[PDB]
């Protein structure tokens, strides 16, 4: 069957922590006062929650309220435990309160509000320096959560809030986040299609923090090459073919051979044979100002099939691409 795998960093953070730290099922939720919050406007709705802008009437501060849709208490306590564990961490969204919504009769998570800049404007206006600056900020949040034994599993642009005026970044939406336990087989239905790592696309369940580094690489490629998304699959199968058209099929077969993974036979008549492309192939007059040899080397070290070969968040922070960023 498949060869086992373990993270090359932060492998035993959870084994050496009190069981209360990662045993989210055993956690007793402390409930706040729902009357402290006045809902102002609906910001969005997904399969798992409705999101509102609200006012905390005890301090007149703006907050965001995520009212959870009917889902397993396992996912609810997991998100709460992760948010409480990471609270105060660099660039991690702050969970301000947990209240029972009187209408839905489900938990409502109250978060600090971030005055988020339009994503389309950010994507179209970020300069070379801003891309490096904000990528260093996201790495601080990822190294923190990884060092705390947690994988985010849904890194994507909509989950990175940026207040471009105050040069403030927050990593949000921890509903898919999970505690990393060496040897544990996880669900591969995580992350959004365009940001799914090859490990999820080939059904390899013993993955780790390095999944987030693939997702970060996908964001980087889309920003420096001005191609959103970078890997534009029609579905989860075409998603792997789109990756293989860039990284090539030889390295893909070496990856699956290393872990003794057998690809779904449905890939036999869609994967083809592709060579690895040089990153310069994606450079053109409209994105050249965002590309440098340091950007391409950094990208090359994130976008690797073998999850064990990708840079960790801390190694990424050491890369020459960030030497220009004021620290
Ligand atoms: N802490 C926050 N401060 C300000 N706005 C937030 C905060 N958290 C979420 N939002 C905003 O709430 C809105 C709705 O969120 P929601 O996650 O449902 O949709 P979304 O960002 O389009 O996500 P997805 O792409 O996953 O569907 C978004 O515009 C999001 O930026
Ligand atoms: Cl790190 C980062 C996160 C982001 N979220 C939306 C745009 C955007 C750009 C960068 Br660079």
């Amino acid at each position: 069957g498949p060869v086992p795998s373990r993270a090359r960093v932060y492998t035993d953070v959870n084994t050496h922590r009190p069981s209360e730290y990662w045993d989210y099922e055993s956690h007793v939720v402390e409930w706040g006062n729902q009357d402290d919050y006045q809902l102002v406007r609906k910001l969005g709705r997904g399969k798992y929650s409705e999101v509102f802008e609200a006012i905390n009437i005890t301090n007149n501060e703006k907050v965001v309220v995520k009212i959870l849709k009917p889902v397993a208490a396992a996912k609810i306590k997991r998100e709460i435990k992760i948010l409480e564990n990471l609270r105060g961490g660099p660039n991690i969204i702050t969970l301000a309160d947990i209240v029972k919504d009187p209408v839905s009769r489900t938990p409502a998570l109250v978060f600090e509000h971030v005055n988020n800049t339009d994503f389309k404007q950010l994507y179209q206006t970020l300069t070379d320096y801003d891309i490096r600056f904000y990528m260093y900020e996201i790495l601080k949040a990822l190294d923190y959560c990884h060092s705390m034994g947690i994988m985010h599993r849904d890194v994507k642009p909509h989950n990175v809030m940026i207040d471009h005026e105050h040069r403030k970044l927050r990593l949000i939406d921890w509903g898919l986040a999970e505690f990393y336990h060496p040897g544990q087989e996880y669900n591969v239905r995580v992350a959004s299609r365009y940001f799914k790592g090859p490990e999820l696309l080939v059904d390899y369940q013993m993955y780790d923090y390095s999944l987030d580094m693939w997702s970060l690489g996908c964001m980087l490629a889309s920003m420096i090459f001005r191609k959103e998304p970078f890997f534009h699959g029609h579905d989860n199968y075409d998603q792997l073919v789109r990756i293989a058209k860039v990284l090539g099929t030889e390295d893909l077969y070496d990856y699956i051979d290393k872990y003794n993974i057998e690809l779904d036979p449905r890939f036999n008549d869609i994967l083809g044979r592709h060579s690895r492309k040089r990153w310069e192939r994606f450079v053109h007059s409209e994105n050249q100002h965002l590309v440098s040899p340091e950007a391409l080397d950094f990208l090359d070290k994130l976008l690797r099939y073998d999850h064990q070969s990708r840079l960790t968040a801390r190694e990424a922070m050491e890369h020459p691409y960030f030497y220009t960023v004021v620290k």
